[PDB]
């Protein structure tokens, strides 16, 4: 296979389904990517995460650095290597995590400096060193390092953190073409930023696009604005980048949320909403998520979910997940995430599927009278 | 399949190998039971049990009876269908548990009255409960309820604890045969007693062979007594428990005591040491066992344990699984466990190999002076 290579098959008015052709693999558009936290799908094998469905998962650049080590890892053979999945990987710039988690935060225009919140260390974090350390995890989706604006933003504001990402978004194109091994065998996506704005907006998809990446992020989204607000932006924005090229909104993950971002135009996605739904005892269902804690599934003896086709649907009942999270069993954990992933990759093939045949705006109306 | 047979194939010494046929499938002995504390194996899938190489597991009626409730299993098909496992269960009597968790325990010839570690509540088991608990969980080798004498004990309180284990054993005799459908489908095995005395242990396996069980379990072992004792004390209690039935040495689970044990007789096993292993670091190797949290092996790509055939040592490092146990991680309690489960159940097949072969003194030998 190529280095990279979009390609779309079918179309229904924004909407869009095809694939990523990339060495390691093919990953089918619309596509949800399951995160790995520490280098780790939370409770699952890679074996199991495939089984789900999933072509590609997320990689967090920000604990990696911190818990093993960048450097570690590479001298280790790589994260494929590592954690024993052998198919793509998208790694996040480990930014947007700096600003979330870690302790005392120095931003300049070099980049960013901080501690840790494991061991009280300090790194100082840049567009070349991110690009480096996703390069050191063997990144086939590399993220180029921004800087988030937070939520609610002032136009001045947005503008400020906007113009410094695409002076950002250069200097990872510059690093990542400088590292020849890189550049070749991976891909590098740009992320668009302005807040809610849509003349900012439009000047960091100009921006983007005169640099040139192999796919384009529309950042800045689900950080406090509402779906209303979310998707209002994505009206205007996703028209803006390169239709030929790749469209990913990051940490958008409620089912409605991607019905909807798809029918604006988006092709990937990831989220924790999966991995942390199992953990509460939030269960997706095509009649809504439940939560399998509550009392009324204590004898339940149906499945998760009445059509779900994965393993734990066909071999476990409510009423025996019901008492594995009540009892705290890590079993509990096992089996609610990977019935969780399982739905969200049959929501995807069912999104594709329903594009491919136009029929998808039927799809996304009778999902939702059933999900709401 | 027969309700119950059992059948040496050979011999070596007083060390035997067979199998136990049950309606619910074959168990291979010397035989090592996984642990299903509340109706889960820790962190594994019962096919991943089985894909280890085990016949049979044991199910804790204490914490059954408490959590779930014997009843609402019973409601929900039984405890094969609940938790998803098709061969044998041996279940505990649930008496040994209520001494060592529960509250407030008032103790009588009638049985144990006592107080729930969880909500608090309230419970009388008796012989009578503990095997109808056990019928009602669908256990296949129901064990008699019986009284375990804490060590040290004295001569008079070794010979009251017996004397009332005997006087149980037999309304656990009655209280099984009496249940048509459990007496046809299921069964009983006795709980020889008597602390560390040879009059004692004597006089228990007299009374235990004039009622008849289908198989005869050592108790009030594995106590604070050593292994040195242990020892000693099966040296002359084996041999006084019927020859031509399953030999149960209860709580026994590091790799020496049961290499040991199965010298002296005994034909099964079971233990929380493989699980409770890998939730601190300890994995099981053939040099000893390791502890994976020590930094030596944060960039160790060997398995861990270089021979072992497990999935575990086939896709992941020891680099890997010291770095999933250190971040806390659930997949490094999925992997490690599964690991020492595979390890002990190669013990097993080894040890009756070994036996079946005529030289299992050879490998006992080979065993401690690679393990030590
Ligand atoms: N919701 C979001 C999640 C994210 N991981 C990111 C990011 O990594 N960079 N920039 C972003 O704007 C952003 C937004
Ligand atoms: N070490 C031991 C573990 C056990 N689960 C038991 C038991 O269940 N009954 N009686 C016993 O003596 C005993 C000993
Ligand atoms: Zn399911
Ligand atoms: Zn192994």
């Amino acid at each position: 296979r190529p280095r990279f290579s979009f390609s779309i098959a079918a179309r229904e008015g924004k909407a869009r389904t095809g694939t990523i052709e990339m060495k390691r693999g093919v990953i089918r558009t619309p596509a949800f990517m399951p995160v790995g936290t520490a280098a780790t799908v939370k409770a699952l094998k890679p074996e199991t995460v495939r089984a789900t469905g999933a072509d590609i998962i997320l990689g967090n650049t920000y604990h990696l650095m911190l818990r093993p080590g960048a450097e570690r890892i590479a001298k280790l053979g790589g994260l494929h290597s590592f954690m024993g999945w052998d198919r793509p990987i998208l790694t996040d710039s480990g930014g947007y995590q700096v600003m979330s988690l870690s302790s005392l935060t120095k931003q300049s225009e070099e980049g960013v400096t901080f501690k840790s919140h494991l061991d009280g260390s300090r790194h100082m974090l840049s567009p070349e060193r991110s690009i480096e350390i996703q390069h050191l995890l063997g990144s086939d989706i590399v993220m180029a390092f921004d800087e988030c604006t937070p939520y609610p933003a002032t136009p001045s504001r947005a503008a400020s953190s906007m113009e410094r990402s695409m002076r950002w978004a250069k200097r990872s194109r510059d690093a990542f073409d400088s590292r020849k091994e890189q550049a070749e065998n991976a891909a590098l996506f740009g992320i668009q930023q302005g807040s809610v704005f849509e003349n900012l907006r439009q000047q960091s998809a100009d921006a983007l696009a005169e640099i040139g990446f192999d796919g384009y992020a529309v950042g800045g989204l689900a950080v406090g604005e509402g779906q209303d607000e979310m998707f209002r932006v994505l009206d205007f924005s996703v028209p803006m980048l390169p239709d030929d090229k790749p469209h990913y909104l990051m940490g958008v993950g409620k089912p409605d949320d991607i019905v909807g971002a798809v029918e604006r135009g988006i092709d990937m996605f990831d989220c924790v909403l999966p991995t942390r739904s199992g953990r509460n005892g939030q269960a997706f269902t095509w009649d809504g998520p439940i939560n399998i804690r509550n009392a009324r599934f204590s004898e339940d003896l149906k499945p998760l979910d009445s059509e779900c086709h994965c393993a734990v649907c066909q071999k476990w009942s409510r009423a025996y997940i019901h008492h594995l999270i009540r009892a705290g069993e890590i079993l509990g954990a096992m089996l609610m995430t990977e019935h969780n992933i399982a739905f969200y990759q049959q929501l995807m093939q069912k999104i594709r599927d329903s594009i491919s045949e136009g029929r998808f705006s039927q799809f996304a109306q009778d999902f939702r009278a059933r999900y709401f």
